[PDB]
């Protein structure tokens, strides 16, 4: 039931859709984990969901620690926990220590950015026991998805790119690539939960689907979710 | 409306002056941001106008930090720049980036670095991961202690141009000279006692607001004689760099 | 006293070695006086301890703690302790610092986990007076993330000096090759009998845990009378070759 | 207001630079009022100001406090303070380090101690804006550890390294002339004859504050004179006359 | 006088044998000092002497420098001799000259570090920053845990890197005399034969003060004195006559 990279692979070959979402609650992540979601992101984008900033450098090594401890108590699906700015860029040696606080937190990967500058750091984790997922988002596109795929990266995820490019990335890579605004030729999608749900005011992102709209309850608005990712319905047009 | 690095290079293109003036409160940052400052840099210039001593070298990351903080609170449309400070930097590119990222974390939407060559280096490693970078060259307030010069700055320039620096500033430089490293540089440049054919300029507010006893520098215009509130003095400011009437 | 120099002695006069894993003084005494040559103080203790699901967040103050709470129980058995999770794979520089704390705790040797990247650590640390014991196959702080891999990952380890070298859950041909290859000894847990000694978490040699035996243990408790006598049947067990047996391999 | 400029037109001009050591606001700002052009916050204080026996117990905080003293009352003379024994010669990042607390505590350029081993320290720290006073000959904090051509490698290492000051201690006359003559930096001399570019000695030492008899090198400037002030400002007629030092000395 | 490295230097060109002893408190430091001992080593075997653990790989540097002040401010001449402890140096010479570095500071005038060539490095890095260095080969207690031209290689490797005194313990006499009469540094010995330039002795060793026999290069100079005075005189006397080691 727990689901482990391996699982991950499994449902690349199969052509299985991966359902990803962000969580930095406990009761949300429970809620999640039962309605079928995947895979878990702790990501900083907590820090203008959940801090209500303006951007996510501000968001600090303890604060990601502290929502994945949360969202480790809430839930089988795989937890995957971003590196904040600043506390993994300035050597490999770093981001290790940070991703090591990560996983000692609950986390079961972590996720990095950077292009084919960071694919080292990728190799020097990945080597040590740390599942990594690699952030990026032409030609430089797929070099950076090579990189972190020579360099072992878990999972690649891409955010912003052509549907046709991604999918040729897609079937290059050999490991799973997970999207947002990248089409559904990705192996995956993820959307950040307040988004899907519309928390916040006003029309939302043209990549994002609101998922409340037409049911009573969170937890039919999350299926709903992950039915449209397998059903390849979402993303659509 | 709010200034990016891409509104500054479209700036740079069309030949349209920049205004950058220091800001360490939140007060003043809100009325020089409304009276069409683009630049807002939080210097370590605070070293001498703010705590009043005698040199920069003093000032340190959690007092850059703080003034960072206070600015970001009452900026709207203006780009923050801020200064890395004495010590917190130069140590290593490792340094540097751990110092840069407390100030972006506390507001900075950019931060300046002074240097030559030896600090191109460092100008990328920050860039290359999320960090814009001014490099500050000329004459460096940090080292006040310490033909060819002519091309030992333009080696400088271009060495952070080419590093991927976003913006370029140039502090007591022949007006020719900084007239060419702006027309060599792809980056939009600076400048204070650097002529007006850089791509904008910057003062110290308190100089140009007559705050100081006795007389202004020599490449220092006091804005608020002549004017009837600190707001038309900083619009006066904006508007005689973008006329090209400052500096005379 | 139990010395590096004891378990090179027994590798080549084929005497099998018994480990079992001690993180309380009052077990560690228990299992000295019973026989038991090296006390592991593990990060297993993550789970039969601290109750966990994973190794992952026991931390280096966990590990010198319990390495201080082993050594006022042990007096002859060797004590070997574990460097957890996060605390020595940043560099050997790191490592060095980790295991030198786990020394000063009580410890006699120190136990790491990775394959031929981690060789150069193992180098490092032998060459300043710390014993280490490579930990190769199954290796628990990797969870989250093959025989050719095993054998090199043995071979770098004894040419960097290892004192001995730690495989589990690893196919027994494959673990009889290594035995025979490597000059230092070899411990062994879901490996085989050809190992030159034994190792097993004391916890399920003793049916602490509910439900079945894992595959490569055995309950050592049933049918005996005493915690003192389950643990000298299983040090005799090692030592007569009986265990492990074909159904624990 | 003195300045690296100011030293380098005196050594140009042959005006002598007079230097004394400086530990305290109200000394300081007497020597300064007296024409005294350079005051070093030296680790000497650990002999004159804490007791000790020799300069290496000083710290890092010691020297930023006294030069935080001395800078409330030097008005234009330069201070130039003393980088500690074990606070920068680790590497050049660590000797950055110290001395850019030391100019954040107040002084106006860091002296350090050693050989052409420490010349890449000196480039390193004046490329980032710390005046360097590189400091041979005889050096204090390796008291417990053919031979001119060293001196005068030293003496080339450190000025092609970008030194704002040379100075030499106890150095034969003839030889500091032609370091002297050598440098384009200037040169200051403790020990070292009249034809460096200034003169240095510890403040107690010239003022008779010790008892018996004073160094070779150092003479009594108290006796003769009958306050403080008239004592400092005959040291820096005497070096400026060139009286000091004399052949006795 | 004061003895420095000049001095010990001058013994060994003149054949007069070096007295060394372990000192860890104030006031047998001054007796010691006042009885003749030339060279106070305040070593890590404080761990076992003072501390009572069985090893000396828990000593912390806090405790050496501790130990060290106290041995300072008993000491007048003798030249005070400090170890660097297990885990304080070893990883990496910029490690060893802080920790080294903080002994100075509390009174040290040398301090002594344990291992073979690979430790040369870390010797050259120290002496050129004006630390002196004992280098102490051999039987080295720090690697309890864990040949004749391994210990020349050993001992021309921290000689050739300055050492200023090179340390023997448990050698075959013969061997160390080799070493004695080819490096340029004045050497000590423990357990060592007497052609090494000076002799050392763990102060309770030689004072007779734990339980069980006696150890094989130890002697009891406490035995037919009746002050540990007249003792320490003994063991100087000794040493200078070449008696000792027998």
């Amino acid at each position: 039931s727990l689901i482990t990279v391996n699982t991950l692979q499994k449902m690349k070959a199969a052509g299985e859709k991966i359902a990803m979402l962000t969580a930095y609650e406990s009761s949300f992540a429970a809620l999640m984990d039962d309605a079928g979601v995947e895979m878990l992101l702790v990501g900083d984008s907590l820090g203008m969901a959940v801090q209500g900033r303006k951007s996510t450098l501000p968001v600090s090594l303890r604060d990601m620690c502290y929502h994945t401890e949360c969202v480790a108590r809430g839930a089988n699906a795989m937890i995957v926990s971003d590196l904040p700015f600043g506390a993994y860029q300035q050597s490999k040696e770093q981001a290790f220590a940070a991703a090591a606080e990560l996983m000692a937190a609950g986390a079961h990967m972590v996720k990095l950015e950077g292009g084919v500058w960071m694919a080292e750091t990728t190799e020097f984790l990945q080597m040590r026991g740390i599942p990594v997922c690699a952030h990026i988002g032409a030609q430089a596109l797929l070099n950076d998805a090579k990189a972190h795929d020579d360099a072992g990266a878990a999972v690649v995820l891409m955010e912003c790119v052509l549907a046709e490019l991604a999918k040729k990335v897609t079937e290059t890579v050999s490991c799973p690539t997970i999207g947002i605004g990248a089409g559904a030729d990705c192996d995956g999608q993820v959307l950040v939960m307040h988004d899907m749900l519309g928390i916040f005011p006003g029309k939302t992102a043209k990549f994002v689907k609101n998922f409340m709209q037409g049911h009573d309850s969170v937890q039919a608005a999350v299926r709903a979710y992950v039915a449209e990712v397998k059903a390849k319905t979402f993303p659509a047009a």
